[PDB]
């Protein structure tokens, strides 16, 4: 079944800070997501110094980026560490909190929103170009879950019925109508050898 | 007893080059580990979401800054995760070596040493102001350690004979001679206003 929850306060009004909030430097949201990836991959790598057997899920250590111009959705795909019930419902909500209200304090007094990511909440930054972000994630002690958000102060968690995934975290951007430039090949290459790319596992681009 | 170890090449090549080659930034090595701390107080607090029993080992989650002319030394005390053996043994350098060759390869090809971090490698940038790096440090599964280094190749792992911290981590920075600005309330000041301080537990400084 479906379970419906309550944004934090905070997180919703980020939320719609960055829907809202006329900004035209929105390609962030890429390098803020991979960068997400990044760091999900070095924690199951990390842990699989000590534990060869968390590997048994996936030995691919990746990140894909899937356009699809036809449903009008950018898909992130990485085989990190994944996310637990616990982690969507409130682990992670607690550890934003902090970031998230200083970095109000950082945009009503100042700085731009391209430093979303040294708060720790680069991933609120897909609701600068998605209208819904659709979250498939799977962690070894824990079942396949669906997480999903059109933002306006809820969200959704259902265990995940549909294709199984092993380990790792899918984030599917149903991308506003105006957004559709990054489905395109030379868009994506663009930003992600423009920013990201220091960091460090194979970033492969799906050709439709 | 004390044990003496090699550094992995790359590490040792990023080392000598970082202690060498004359670069007049060195105030960012102190960002570079006090976002190092920020990230182990973010991965104990995080873990204790799910078992309280973690902060048994202290409920408080800071970063303390305590220069000492006297020894000339320049300590960062963070009660964050800590590290364990295998840690400062095998599974940090693992992790370390793309984000090093990788570090070496955006150096002898243009960009500059203040990206060090975004390479997951800032914790070397200490040489750049110390000529001897000791680390204590205890995790909740191990004991306490003491490592050591003063580059040149080696490093050593001891069990640490001294005062208990009960949990977190104390890099002990023997400040170069040309580097005693970093001793300085005002210099300190001045850099963690500066830089760092977005993130997001107490900084504390210590007046002597
Ligand atoms: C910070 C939580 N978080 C955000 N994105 C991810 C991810 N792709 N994989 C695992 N955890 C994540
Ligand atoms: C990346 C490894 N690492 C570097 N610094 C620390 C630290 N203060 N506490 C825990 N881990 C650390």
């Amino acid at each position: 079944h479906v379970e419906t929850f309550a944004f934090q306060a905070e997180i919703a009004q980020l939320m719609s800070l960055i829907i809202n909030t006329f900004y035209s430097n929105k390609e962030i949201f890429l390098r803020e997501l991979i960068s997400n990836s990044s760091d999900a991959l070095d924690k199951i790598r990390y842990e699989s110094l000590t534990d060869p057997s968390k590997l048994d899920s996936g030995k691919e250590l990746h990140i894909n980026l899937i356009p699809n111009k036809q449903d009008r959705t950018l898909t992130i795909v990485d085989t990190g560490i994944g996310m637990t019930k616990a982690d969507l419902i409130n682990n992670l909500g607690t550890i934003a909190k902090s970031g998230t209200k200083a970095f109000m304090e950082a945009l009503q007094a100042g700085a731009d929103i391209s430093m979303i990511g040294q708060f720790g909440v680069g991933f609120y930054s897909a609701y600068l170009v998605a209208e819904k972000v659709t979250v498939i994630t799977k962690h070894n002690d824990d079942e396949q879950y669906a997480w999903e958000s059109s933002a306006g102060g809820s969200f959704t968690v259902r265990t995940d019925t549909g294709e199984p995934m092993g380990r790792g975290t899918k984030v599917i951007l149903h991308l506003k109508e105006d957004q559709t430039e990054y489905l395109e090949e030379r868009r994506i290459k663009e930003i992600v050898k423009k920013h990201s790319q220091f960091q460090g596992y194979p970033i492969t681009l799906f050709v439709e």
